[PDB]
Parts: structure tokens; C-alpha cells; sequence
């Protein structure tokens, strides 16, 4: 039909018809054989992929003929005819070298029974010429010669070892001198171990973590610094474990990698959600985001999902991968500047990411295809440590010659040659994911001037070093507008209504932080004396009235506050929204996303203005449709109409060469020009219509280690395996699964199944049996918890809060009144004799949620009389 | 790779190349050179075939080669 019928059946090619990545029933006929008919698929013509001349080989007790045979090689020359151009005969080598005037080479000229050959000595490469020998950069071309540094010679190459690292005797090879002995630090899903590189002692640096997935640490002052992403807080500690603090617990959506700079003493991490790169002192004092939107100045690679962060403050350079759509390698000077991509090719999910101080070269590692490559630091000659047989690796570090990488389907730490990935060596598994992995030594931060040197280099608030390694720039916060004076720079204190600003201007803090019990500010401007007192807890916005609102009902369009102040016209006058929040003509925050989704989600309903939607301009890397709708960028030319339009689909561009499937992940589907992942193939889901990822998953195999295989022929990850879960439909997974043991922070329930230490007494009754839930009075607590007084648990946040959390209500009943005033409800709430703070609406609202706060006010409201009372 | 008389098995295309590559140089030891052109040595009974070094025979078929390797006598097929 046309090409507005924007639906197409099953083709099914089968002879001469052959449905190409674009879905094209063109002749067979067309398959190189002077036919490039088939431009929308563009199969008919490939430049190398179609063309073989696959001749050549043949078994080496045969010489191939000149008419195509394999003539044997005692035949050669045998004084017969055995081929019909007679190759054995009509080519008979004799003396060719030994012959001056013909077969001159460079170097050494041998002869064969056919004409002749040469050969090259050693470090000498032979020309095209076969008659040429050039010297071989070995340096360049094979780095793995030389250990460390190396030198290009004329036929050889000398290494050479940095500074710190003994040449050893034997030479090639380096040896540190450090006085400390390096020893790995990873973190697991609640802990933080200790092991040494020889994997012979094991141990638990800190644990009673939610979730850490990132770590690095500080030679300088011996810190340790970690990313909670289940809990949102960069948390930083002494390695011998004297102080831990929270560095930075705001604004933290999702932070995959962290990288501490150990020379300007910054802090960089990495946020998926908000899709940028972080900059912030070791005490978190000034934020700034660095990057963001795309890197590539051409908008096919943009932060989709940053999980890897390495810096190398000699040249001011931090490496990062990212493992969406458009996987990338791409780097950033640490002074936000010179945005640009290093490795862009054969590249699914570079997790992990790391640079060798000591040769300058880019190490990284790909989940998905499950190789780890090293370059140099302009991404240049790729060179593969392993071909892919790691099942799944997150993260890697290199120190001396050996390359440690931790695997997530073994769940394990791993660790090879860093050059060719020999004596790969198993030194422990750990029942959760490994996680993060780094090498604690003073080698693995070398030495080098800080250009800032004093003062931040003159600068008010960051100074951040130039890429190169040389000269720095000065940077303001996030909420300061940078503008660039004579020789100087002035950080304008322009900042959003609802956010205080210091009177040294250091910062531009929330406004619920003003006057909040705590001097935010260094100068302590928020915190002035001449304040009413704020009876509302710390991150709550006190009304006049004094009543306590979310922050983020602050200016929601609604007025929350009964005095009024929650939707004040100079409280919201020019405020200002999340990054990736999307304002409203009302002022109320919605997702970016949500600009234009087609749907009346802002009460102003601007988010379908016609107008604005029309003249809607969109971030880099997604792609903009007729509605004004701007999905992303892999979402066009998808056989879905993500947009709803099918403006989303050019069809004509859908089905032309431009849009085909990447050969080393995209599988196509023939039916459709759908582009899915190879790991999207046999994932027990219609990814593609055809359903021919699904096709042949009995003929698809899985991997040999770190792959479990189920009666579906689903291939799922090892670790997934008795996990409780039913990663494939037949539960082959969870079919024999003799319960894990418990780790040091599990409390093991008689279910035989393991449980957080923090919920033994949850007052939840975490676990099946309920045996967690016994003894509650005899168990005390953890540190960081308030015991009730029936003897369970509780957070000690929680703690007088207005909730009773715990059942007996002692977490509410054992504190004096919120305020000196006489009362404990500071929003005119009701206040039972458990002291509970019931909302004033609340008050007496069908059923008794207070303990003792049953109620006689029948007069207002009957218990039998009740709506709520639906069942009597 | 042809085996030298000393134990090792010099390539084909090192066999006569002219270069000692065994201690017994069988690369280079007594080539074969149009053996069984000539008529005076390596007389065969049906077909001999020469080759790199030294020479072979073969038999017509139905005929067994003896161990003298060059007479061939008829094979008892039945
Ligand atoms: C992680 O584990 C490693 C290995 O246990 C720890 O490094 C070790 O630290 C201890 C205590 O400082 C060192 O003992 C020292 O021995 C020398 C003599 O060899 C002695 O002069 C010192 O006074 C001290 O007793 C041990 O040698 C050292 N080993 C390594 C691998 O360097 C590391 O401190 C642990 N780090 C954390 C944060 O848990
Ligand atoms: C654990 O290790 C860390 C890192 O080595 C220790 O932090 C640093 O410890 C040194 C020695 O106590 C501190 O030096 C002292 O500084 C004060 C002034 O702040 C000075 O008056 C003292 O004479 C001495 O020079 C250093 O300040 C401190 N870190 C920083 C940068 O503040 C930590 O103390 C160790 N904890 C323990 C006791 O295990
Ligand atoms: C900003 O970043 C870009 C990109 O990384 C830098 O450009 C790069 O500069 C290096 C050093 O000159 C180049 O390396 C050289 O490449 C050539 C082959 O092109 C090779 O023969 C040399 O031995 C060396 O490896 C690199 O190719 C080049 N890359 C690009 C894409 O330009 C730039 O220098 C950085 N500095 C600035 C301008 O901020
Ligand atoms: C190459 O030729 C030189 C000069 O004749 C000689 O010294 C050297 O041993 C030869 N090497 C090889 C590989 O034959
Ligand atoms: C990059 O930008 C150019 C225009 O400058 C465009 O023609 C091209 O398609 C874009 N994609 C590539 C090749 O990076
Ligand atoms: C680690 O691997 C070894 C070898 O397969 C095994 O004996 C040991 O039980 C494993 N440990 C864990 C915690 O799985
Ligand atoms: C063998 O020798 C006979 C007699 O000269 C000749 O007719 C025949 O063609 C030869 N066959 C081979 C394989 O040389």
C-alpha cells in the first residue's frame, strides 16, 4: 500500500525476496552482483561485508594455484601438470634471492619453491613493497612490549619505569617502592571490605550501608569517600575509622560514579537522573554542575546513563562512559571545558572506566560484551586486555602490571595482566554485587603542583584546573550566574525566590534552611537572632501562623499553608524550578518530560499550551515532533510511535540507510526496521514485533560462566539464580536453591532465609516466619535506632516527630511539647493523650488512629454516622 | 614439513632451499631431482613418481606394491 497505511504484515522472504534491515523484499539477485537496487537496507551492497575472494586459504601441505587449486607442495614443481595453469611447474623458485639483480629486500630475502619472499629483522615491519623494512614504533603500536613508559627504537624499545616503581633486572617490568603495600578497597551492597591484592586477607572496613555502588579515597588526608544510592548521601570517613560525616545529602536523584580529586581537593560525581557531572569541594561547600546535555557537538552522545568517572588531574582531563542508547567514552577538562568524545565504537556498556598513572593509557571495561580495552588517552589504538569472555564486569583499577576488575555475575573480584589478561586469577567471591573496586597506594594518586596553589587561585568560590594540566578557572555555584570581569570573574548572587542567600554570599542555602536551628551559612546570616521561633522541624517550611508545610509544597500552586504564606506572591515570585523540572505559568514544578506530554498534568494546563508547544525548544539529543512532544532521540524512527504521531517515524528516513541497526549490539528484526540490543534478543519479551528476538532462543546459547541457564533456554546471570526471584517465567532459577549464607550485617531468620540486622524487631515482621519480630525487650538496639518501650525498634529521626511509629507510641510520649509554648501540635492538629500529632482535619475522623485518642465528639461526628463507615 | 634424516621435519618449502636447516641437511641431501626420469635407477614395474627428495612408485590399480618398492604385484581382491 501506501505510505500512509504505517502498519505492514509478516513479509516472510523466502527465495528471491530478502527483507533487509529496513524490511525490503528485494531480489536475490541484487546481493553484490552489480545490483546496489536495495538502497533502503543497503545489504545488496557492502563494502566488505560482502566482499570475501575467501581463495587464498588452504592446507599448508598445499600450494594454491594460479587457476584456484591447492596443487600439494611435494607436487610442486613435480615435473607434471597438476594444475591447468601449471603453478607447481610454471612457478618454480629456484635461487631467487640468491639472485641479486631480482628479489632485493631490506633485510634478509627468502627464497621458496615458487618465486620468492623476504623477511624483516626484528622491530623492522615490511613494507607493502615486500621489499621495504620500516622500522616498528613499538612504543605506539604494541604498548604491551614495555611495561609502564617505553621509547621508540630503530628495531627494538626500551622501557623505562616512573618514578617510585624499581626497574627490575629482568627488565620491561617495574616494581613499586612505595613504604606502604596497596591492598583493594571495594564496596559491597552494605559493605565496605578490605582485601589485599594477593587476596589472602579479607575484611569489613564499614558496613550498615544501604546500598554503595561508588567509592574513592584521598591520599592526602586519608579519607574514604562513598556514594549511598538507595540513601542519596556522599558520605566521607577516616580510614582508620575515626569520624565519618555526611558530605553531601541534597539533591543527590541518583549517583552512580564518584572520583576524588586529590590535587585541587574537589569532588566529582556522576548523576544519571539529572544527566550531568557534578563539581564540589571535599566538604561539599560549593556545587556546580559541569556538563551536561550532549558531548559529541552534534548531539548523538549525551549524558543518558553516566556510571564511570576517572580523573587525571596531570593533564585536568576526567574520563567518563556512559551506557545508554549511544554508548561513549567521552571526556571533559576538570575545568568544564573542551566537552568532547574519546571512544564512540564496539561499545555496549562501559560500566567501569580507569586511567594508568604510569603509561597514561585509558582502561575500560563493557558489560554487555564483556571485554576490557586500553587505549591512549586520545582514544586512538584500541587494544583488548580480553576478547569478552568476562561474563559482566562493573569496575576495574590498574596498578603496577596487574589489572583487578570485579565481575557482577561471578560475584567476585578479578584480576589479570593489565596488558594481554594473563593469570587471571579468582581471589574472593561475595554473596552480594561487588561493586565499586579500587587500589589503595600512594602511587595510584601520583604527586603533581596544583595550579590553584593558594586562595583557590584567586577565585571566590571554585577554581578548577585547565585542561592540560595547567592554569585553572574560576567557577561559581550552581545558583550564581559567572560573569567574566578584567582579568577576574564576579559571581552574580542571582538565585530563585524560596532560597536564602548568605550575607557573605558563600551560598545561596534554601530558604526552610533560614533561621532553621542551624547555621547554614558559615557566616550564619540564616540563623539571625531576630527570628521568631521555629517550632516546625528541620527541612519544613514554618508558615506565619505556624503551622509546617513540605518544602515542596511550597508554591504548588496551592494553598497548603492556612496563613497563606505557601502560595505568597513575593515567596514565589521568581522562583525557579529543577533542572530537569519543567515550570509552569502557575509556577508548579512538573518533569521536563512532561512540557508537553499531551497531558493536562499542570493545573494551569501549560504544559499543553498550543503555543509554547509550538514554539518549544528542546535539549540536545531528543527528537522533536509534530505534537511539539520531544522523545528522545532513540525513540525516533522506531517502529512504535512513542510520539503518538507518526511524525515520529519518518518512514521514508525510517527505511532508508540512514537508520541501520549497529552490527556489533542492534540486532535487526526482519519484519520491521526495529534496531533492538543483542541483549534485548531471547529476553523472554517482544522487543521487536516480529517477536524474532524470541525465535530462537532454543537455538541460542548462553555464557559458559556467570550464566545460568532455565527449561525456557532463557539465559539469565548467575547471581540472579536463587535470588528469590523469577528472572525467567519457568523458575528453573528458584526451582533447587539451598538457602545463602547470612553475611556479617544479616540476621538470619528460621526460614533459613537471610534479613538486614536493622529489621531483627522492625515492628514489620520483615521475614515470613516472623521470627525477626522475638525477644525485642532482651535484644537492646543498634546505635542509631530509639527502642520502644514494648522493646522494638525505631529510627531515632522518627523519634517525637508527631508519628508514633512504635505501637506503644513511646517514640512520641517520651519528649516534652514541640514548642515552650504549652502544646505539641504546631498546625493546630489534635493532640491525643499519646501526644500524637493527628492532623486538625483529622481530628476525629472515623476510626481511632491515635491509641488512646478515641474521641467524644459524636456531637460533630457519630462513629456509626460516617461515611467512612462503609461496612458497619 | 618433510622429516630430515636426523629426526626433525624441515617445511616443504624449506626443503631444498638451500639453506642447512637440519643437522643432516636432508633438505639439502640428495634433492630429488627427476629421479624417475632417469632409467638407470628408480625402475619401477608400472609408475614411478618423483618427488622432493629421492623418489617414490606407485602401482596400477589391482596391483599391490612389493616390499622391494618397485615391483607391483596383483592384488587377490577376492
Ligand atoms: C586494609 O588492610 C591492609 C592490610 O591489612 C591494611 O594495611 C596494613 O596496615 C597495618 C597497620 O598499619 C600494617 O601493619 C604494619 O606493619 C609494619 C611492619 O610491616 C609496622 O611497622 C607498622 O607499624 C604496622 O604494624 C600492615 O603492614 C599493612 N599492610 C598493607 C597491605 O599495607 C590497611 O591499613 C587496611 N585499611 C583499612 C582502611 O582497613
Ligand atoms: C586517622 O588518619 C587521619 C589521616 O592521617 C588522621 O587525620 C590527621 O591526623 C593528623 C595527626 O593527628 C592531624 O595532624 C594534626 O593536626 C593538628 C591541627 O589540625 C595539629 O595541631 C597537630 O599537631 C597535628 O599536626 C591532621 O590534622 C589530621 N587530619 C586533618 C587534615 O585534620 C586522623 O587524625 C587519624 N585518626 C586517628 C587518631 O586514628
Ligand atoms: C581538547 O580535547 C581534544 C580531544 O581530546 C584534544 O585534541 C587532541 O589532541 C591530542 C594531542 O595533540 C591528539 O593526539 C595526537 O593525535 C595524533 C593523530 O591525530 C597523533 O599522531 C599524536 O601522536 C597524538 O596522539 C588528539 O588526536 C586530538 N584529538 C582531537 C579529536 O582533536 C585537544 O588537544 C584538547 N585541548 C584543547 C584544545 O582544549
Ligand atoms: C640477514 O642478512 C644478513 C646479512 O647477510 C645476515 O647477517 C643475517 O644473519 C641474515 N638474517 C637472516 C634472518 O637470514
Ligand atoms: C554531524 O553534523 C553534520 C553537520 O555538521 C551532519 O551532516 C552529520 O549528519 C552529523 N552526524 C555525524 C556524522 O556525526
Ligand atoms: C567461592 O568459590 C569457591 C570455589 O568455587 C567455593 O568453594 C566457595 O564456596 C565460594 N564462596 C562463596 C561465598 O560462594
Ligand atoms: C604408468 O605407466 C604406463 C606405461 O608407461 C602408462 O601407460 C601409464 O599412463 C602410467 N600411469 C601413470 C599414473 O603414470
Amino acid at each position: 500500500c501506501g505510505d500512509y497505511s504505517d502498519e505492514r504484515g509478516c513479509l516472510y522472504q523466502t527465495c528471491q525476496q530478502n527483507q533487509f534491515t529496513c524490511q525490503n523484499g528485494r531480489c536475490i539477485s541484487k546481493t553484490f552482483v552489480c545490483d546496489e537496487d536495495n538502497d533502503c537496507g543497503d545489504g545488496s551492497d557492502e563494502l566488505m561485508h560482502l566482499c570475501h575472494t575467501p581463495e587464498p586459504t588452504c592446507p599448508p601441505h598445499e600450494f594454491k594455484c594460479d587457476n584456484g587449486r591447492c596443487i600439494e607442495m611435494m607436487k610442486l614443481c613435480n615435473h607434471l601438470d597438476d594444475c591447468l595453469d601449471n603453478s607447481d611447474e610454471k612457478g618454480c623458485g629456484i635461487n631467487e634471492c640468491h639472485d641479486p639483480s631480482i628479489s632485493g629486500c631490506d633485510h634478509n630475502c627468502t627464497d621458496t619453491l615458487t618465486s620468492f619472499y623476504c623477511s624483516c629483522r626484528p622491530g623492522y615491519k615490511l613494507m607493502s613493497d615486500k621489499r621495504t623494512c620500516v622500522d616498528i614504533d613499538e612504543c605506539t603500536e604494541m604498548p604491551f612490549v614495555c611495561s609502564q613508559k617505553c621509547e621508540n627504537v630503530i628495531g627494538s624499545y626500551i622501557c623505562k619505569c616512573a618514578p617510585g616503581y624499581l626497574r627490575e633486572p629482568d627488565g620491561k617490568t617495574c616494581r613499586q617502592n612505595s613504604n606502604i603495600e596497596p591492598y583493594l578497597i571495594f564496596s559491597n551492597r552494605y559493605y565496605l571490605r578490605n582485601l589485599t591484592i594477593d587476596g589472602y586477607f579479607y575484611s569489613l572496613i564499614l558496613e550498615g550501608l544501604d546500598n554503595v555502588v561508588a567509592l574513592d579515597f584521598d591520599r592526602v588526608e586519608k579519607r574514604l569517600y562513598w556514594i549511598d544510592t538507595q540513601r542519596q548521601v556522599i558520605e566521607r570517613m577516616f580510614l582508620n575509622k575515626t569520624n565519618k560525616e555526611t558530605i553531601i545529602n541534597h539533591r543527590l536523584p541518583a549517583a552512580e560514579s564518584l572520583a576524588v580529586d586529590w590535587v585541587s581537593r574537589k569532588l566529582y560525581w556522576l548523576d544519571a537522573r539529572l544527566d550531568g557531572l557534578f563539581v564540589s569541594d571535599l566538604n561539599g561547600g560549593h556545587r556546580r554542575m559541569l556538563a551536561q546535555h550532549c558531548v559529541d557537538a552534534n548531539n548523538t552522545f549525551c549524558f543518558d546513563n553516566p556510571r564511570g568517572l576517572a580523573l587525571h588531574p596531570q593533564y585536568g582531563y576526567l574520563y567518563w562512559a556512559d551506557w545508554g542508547h549511544r554508548a561513549y567514552i567521552g571526556r571533559v577538562g576538570m575545568d568544564g571545558t573542551n566537552k568532547s568524545v574519546i571512544i564512540s565504537t564496539k561499545l555496549e556498556w562501559p560500566n567501569g572506566i580507569t586511567i594508568d598513572y604510569t603509561n597514561d593509557l585509558l582502561y575500560w571495561a563493557d558489560a554487555h560484551l564483556g571485554y576490557i580495552e586500553y587505549s591512549d588517552l586520545e582514544g586512538h589504538h584500541r587494544h583488548t586486555v580480553y576478547d569478552g569472555a568476562l561474563p559482566h564486569p562493573f569496575a576495574i583499577t590498574i596498578f603496577e602490571d596487574t589489572i583487578y576488575w570485579t565481575d557482577w555475575n561471578t560475584r567476585t573480584v578479578e584480576k589479570g595482566n593489565k596488558y594481554d589478561g594473563s593469570n587471571r586469577q579468582t581471589l574472593v567471591n561475595t554473596t552480594h554485587r561487588p561493586f565499586d573496586i579500587h587500589v589503595y597506594h600512594p602511587y595510584r594518586q601520583p604527586i603533581v603542583s596544583n595550579p590553584c596553589g593558594t586562595n583557590n587561585g584567586g577565585c571566590s568560590h571554585l577554581c578548577l584546573i585547565k585542561p592540560g594540566g595547567k592554569g585553572f578557572t574560576c567557577e561559581c555555584p550552581d545558583d550564581f550566574r559567572t560573569l567574566q570581569l578584567s582579568g577576574s570573574t564576579y559571581c552574580m548572587p542571582m538565585c530563585s525566590s524560596t532560597q536564602f542567600l548568605c550575607a557573605n554570599n558563600e551560598k545561596c542555602i534554601p530558604i526552610w534552611w533560614k533561621c532553621d536551628g542551624q547555621k547554614d551559612c558559615s557566616d550564619g546570616s540564616d540563623e539571625l537572632a531576630l527570628c521568631p521561633q521555629r517550632f516546625c522541624r528541620l527541612g519544613q517550611f514554618q508558615c506565619s501562623d505556624g503551622n509546617c508545610t513540605s518544602p515542596q509544597t511550597l508554591c504548588n500552586a496551592h494553598q497548603n499553608c492556612p496563613d497563606g504564606s505557601d502560595e505568597d506572591r513575593l515567596l514565589c515570585e521568581n522562583h525557579h524550578c529543577d533542572s530537569n523540572e519543567w515550570q509552569c505559568a502557575n509556577k508548579r514544578c512538573i518533569p521536563e518530560s512532561w512540557q508537553c506530554d499531551t497531558f493536562n498534568d499542570c493545573e494551569d494546563n501549560s504544559d499543553e499550551d498550543s503555543s509554547h508547544c509550538a514554539s518549544r525548544t528542546c535539549r540536545p539529543g531528543q527528537f522533536r515532533c509534530a505534537n511539539g512532544r520531544c522523545i528522545p532521540q532513540a525513540w525516533k524512527c522506531d517502529v512504535d510511535n512513542d510520539c503518538g504521531d507518526h511524525s515520529d517515524e519518518p518512514i521514508e528516513e525510517c527505511m532508508s540507510s540512514a537508520h541501520l541497526c549497529d552490527n556489533f549490539t542492534e540486532f535487526s528484526c526482519k519484519t520491521n526496521y526495529r534496531c533492538i540490543p543483542k541483549w534485548a534478543v531471547c529476553n523472554g519479551v517482544d522487543d521487536c514485533r516480529d517477536n524474532s528476538d524470541e525465535q530462537g532462543c532454543e537455538e541460542r546459547t548462553c555464557h559458559p560462566v556467570g550464566d545460568f541457564r532455565c527449561k525456557n533456554h532463557h539465559c539469565i546471570p548467575l547471581r540472579w539464580q536463587c535470588d528469590g526471584q523469577n528472572d525467567c517465567g519457568d523458575n528453573s532459577d528458584e526451582e533447587n536453591c539451598a538457602p545463602r549464607e547470612c553475611t556479617e550485617s544479616e540476621f538470619r531468620c528460621v526460614n533459613q532465609q537471610c534479613i538486614p540486622s536493622r529489621w531483627i524487631c522492625d515492628h514489620y515482621n520483615d521475614c515470613g516466619d516472623n521470627s525477626d519480630e522475638r525477644d525485642c525487650e532482651m535484644r537492646t538496639c543498634h546505635p542509631e535506632y530509639f527502642q520502644c518501650t514494648s522493646g522494638h525498634c525505631v529510627h531515632s529521626e522518627l523519634k517525637c516527630d508527631g508519628s508514633a511509629d512504635c505501637l506503644d507510641a513511646s517514640d512520641e510520649a517520651d519528649c516534652p511539647t514541640r514548642f515552650p509554648d504549652g502544646a505539641y501540635c504546631q498546625a493546630t492538629m489534635f493532640e491525643c493523650k499519646n501526644h500524637v500529632c493527628i492532623p486538625p482535619y483529622w481530628k476525629c475522623d472515623g476510626d481511632d488512629d491515635c491509641g488512646d485518642g478515641s474521641d467524644e465528639e459524636l456531637h460533630l461526628c457519630l462513629d456509626v454516622p460516617c461515611n467512612s463507615p462503609n461496612r458497619f
